[PDB]
């Protein structure tokens, strides 16, 4: 059994794979906040951007098993095209992301990646994982493909993560009412440090989903 | 000896490296175009964003070895950091770049990219290779990293593109009054051909040079 908010067919607008056409697979719930308003301020993750909330959102819902979750995400790939690719995220997908789903997405022809906050163990058979850490969380995952930290955060050791085992650095402007603020602070940041990338959400500027 | 228009340390705006901090050396000088606004509506490339002509901008002029040009860039990367970056563009770069240039950047840890229209044998001993077709000129390099296509331009065979011999295949919408409309356009044909993956020019989202 799966709780999806939504599942839509988009371009990924952060990170690496920026660009990269990708249905998106968004699981209800996470383990660093209730998703509830009240909450927030309490909250260990405080700053989120993203409704997580029930099985309401565009093809969202409650799936039996792995092979109809897995034939709603197809549905939405172009007939007749390859280079099927799925982005698992959330809320937080590795409270539900389990080794069946994932071989399920493989046989149908799915590359597969997943945006998880770090603070549980990830299946090493997902083909690309996308680590972002939340300063006041644990960080359990210290090793990936890419390592996108949004900034600034308090109690942050943002030097740090450079020692930890990724293929790619990113940091990413936290938005909000000070996203101008934040993408200068972190453009002079991979200037300074330029192990370090930035990672845009230029989903939020082409405004598409 | 080399004419350089300008040098300048920023992030790579475009392509698969967007948002990786570079030293931009954009050589004087096109094959495709003058660069004089007069001849634009007769040129073979029309579309060009980019002032190529003269030597007169930021760090720009005539260097008269590899070793002065090095230098120079050189100096523009963060002291005491690694993860060396330059971007040779221009204008054509493949009109000036050649092996002592790439030997000399490669000895001073440096490894290089390049923007080309492809209508030129390029280095295959440069590291990143970005060819960027352009519809009415002869495409001589049809192996690289990645093949960033802009789009629309009439005569285009978009398809045939992608049968070529790169990792990745990117189209970038063309700026211009129709910025807009491209980018709608190129975002439609990533969702529909799913092998492409989209471009932007971040740095005109970030205004930065
Ligand atoms: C909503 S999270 C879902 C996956 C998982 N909970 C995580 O935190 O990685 C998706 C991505 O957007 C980032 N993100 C969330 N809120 C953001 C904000 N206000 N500004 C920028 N990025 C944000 C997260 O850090 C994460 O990289
Ligand atoms: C100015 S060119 C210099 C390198 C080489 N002459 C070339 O054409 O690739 C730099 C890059 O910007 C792209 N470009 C130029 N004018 C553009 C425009 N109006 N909109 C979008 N991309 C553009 C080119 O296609 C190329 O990929
Ligand atoms: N297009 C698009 N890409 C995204 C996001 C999103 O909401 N839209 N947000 C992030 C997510 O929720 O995983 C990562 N990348
Ligand atoms: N930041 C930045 N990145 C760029 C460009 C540019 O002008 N600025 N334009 C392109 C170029 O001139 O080669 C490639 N990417
Ligand atoms: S951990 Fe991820 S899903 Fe949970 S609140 Fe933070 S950003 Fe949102
Ligand atoms: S080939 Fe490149 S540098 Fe020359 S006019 Fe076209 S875009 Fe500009
Ligand atoms: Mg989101
Ligand atoms: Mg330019
Ligand atoms: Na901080």
């Amino acid at each position: 059994t799966y709780a999806v908010k939504e599942i839509f067919y988009t371009l990924q607008g952060e990170g690496a794979n920026a660009g990269r056409p990708a249905v998106f697979c968004r699981f209800a719930g996470c383990n660093l906040w209730s998703g509830r308003e009240e909450d927030r301020a309490q909250a260990v993750c405080r700053f989120c951007d993203t409704d997580f909330v029930g099985t309401d959102g565009e093809n969202g819902g409650k799936f039996k098993d792995a092979d109809a979750l897995v034939a709603t995400i197809a549905g939405l790939w172009p007939a007749g095209e390859a280079h099927r690719f799925v982005v698992c995220t959330g809320g937080e997908p590795m409270l539900q992301l389990d080794q069946p789903l994932v071989d399920a997405l493989h046989a149908a022809g799915f590359g597969i990646a997943i945006e998880t906050n770090g603070s549980l163990p990830v299946l090493e058979s997902i083909d690309w994982i996308c680590v972002s850490p939340k300063a006041d969380a644990p960080l359990v995952v210290t090793k990936g493909n890419e390592l996108k930290v949004v900034i600034p955060q308090d109690n942050q050791r943002l030097a740090d993560y450079a020692k930890l085992d990724f293929e790619y650095f990113l940091v990413q402007p936290m938005d909000g009412p000070s996203r101008d603020l934040n993408t200068k602070l972190a453009i002079d940041w991979c200037k300074r440090h330029p192990q370090w990338r930035l990672s845009m959400q230029t989903h939020k500027y082409l405004n598409i989903p």
